[PDB]
């Protein structure tokens, strides 16, 4: 009821919010979140809407604390448990409760271009071990930008899925060695050395 | 446009259904699914629908062919590509062209109820390596049935998700060894051994 936000997912796609993110977006009295998931969730026009600037702990406990006198919602990009606050909430003495409403990702899509099911494998956000040893057992599915070191990948086969669902999407396949990355929407799909 | 069925995700609770979801749905001639892929996504009546009883490449080969001279759907439960049918297309030989439209698994609905990040854990479809291995980098999140075997996890703590977003919805947490599973909708969070 109150004393509360909600975190909420727009999504990744246009056409990918959930009825139940409409509701919760519908009746907050102001919606924070970066241009991009405000502009996806289409209320980047709205007089409720406060585009985000900074992510860090003291920014989300401003945020939080509002949520103590007004109804207010955090609209993350894709999905807001995929290399989203999470980190930064555990870091929050609690004191306003916070309830986390999905969306889809762009891990979805990608295993959705792919035909590769989440069982199968381990998704990365942008380790020496988690080179080697997820690689034993999982195709690695790394969230990065274009400052990912493909060093740290060596000789491997890697397939760039770029700017899914954007106007400049493009799916590109090569070695870490041998290819450039060039945008900051970039999945890295690593098939596990088998 | 042609000689390609689709494979839609009906979500998990109700109103996690996306406006490409519901398009392609509103569009086919034909839907197949499961009861409850079917109830979720509100079609279970449908005179076009079809209740699928099996689930093996024979059935979705079937299925398949019937997409070149009409327009099918499949619908998946939740996510398609979380312990979907992934496998068996890949044991297909592919005539007709197959697309994916993704929709909110019980894995996120759980990730969101333990405000986790995906990619902290290791998605596990219901192995011995599978545990000390990914248990040394990530939690376990484990799509399990009330078949599970929880012996094959020790005295390690455990969190159930069961039933999420359903009539019965419980979560429990205990140890492997002490705690009985009885639903099968259930997902076991195990947090990493660090
Ligand atoms: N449209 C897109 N296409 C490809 N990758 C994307 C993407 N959107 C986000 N990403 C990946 O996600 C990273 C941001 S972390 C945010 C992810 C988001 N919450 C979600 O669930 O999708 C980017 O660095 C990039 O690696
Ligand atoms: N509502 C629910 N609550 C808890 N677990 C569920 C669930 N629905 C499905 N599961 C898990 O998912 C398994 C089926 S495999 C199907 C998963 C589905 N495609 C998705 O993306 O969710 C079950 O054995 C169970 O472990």
């Amino acid at each position: 009821s109150g004393h509360m936000i909600w975190i909420v997912g727009s999504g990744t796609c246009r056409g990918q919010t959930t009825e139940r993110a409409k509701e919760i977006i519908e009746r907050a009295e102001v919606i924070y979140g970066s241009r991009r998931a405000l502009e996806l969730a289409g209320v980047v026009d709205d007089s409720r809407a406060r585009i985000l600037r900074s992510f860090k702990g003291d920014e989300i406990r401003r945020i939080m604390e509002e949520g103590r006198e007004r109804e207010v919602a955090v609209i993350s990009t894709g999905d807001p448990m995929v290399a989203g606050l999470g980190r930064v909430l555990r870091e929050i003495a609690e004191d306003v409760e916070i309830k986390i409403e999905p969306a889809i990702s762009s891990v979805q899509v990608a295993l959705a271009r792919l035909k590769v099911d989440l069982s199968e494998v381990a998704v990365v956000d942008c380790f020496d071990a988690e080179l080697t040893e997820l690689l034993k057992y999982r195709h690695l599915l790394i969230l990065a930008d274009s400052h990912f070191p493909l060093e740290r990948l060596g000789k491997r086969r890697v397939v760039l899925l770029e700017n899914l669902c954007m106007e400049g999407e493009r799916i590109r396949e090569g070695n870490a060695d041998s290819i450039e990355l060039e945008s900051d929407y970039t999945i890295i799909f690593v098939e596990r050395e088998v």
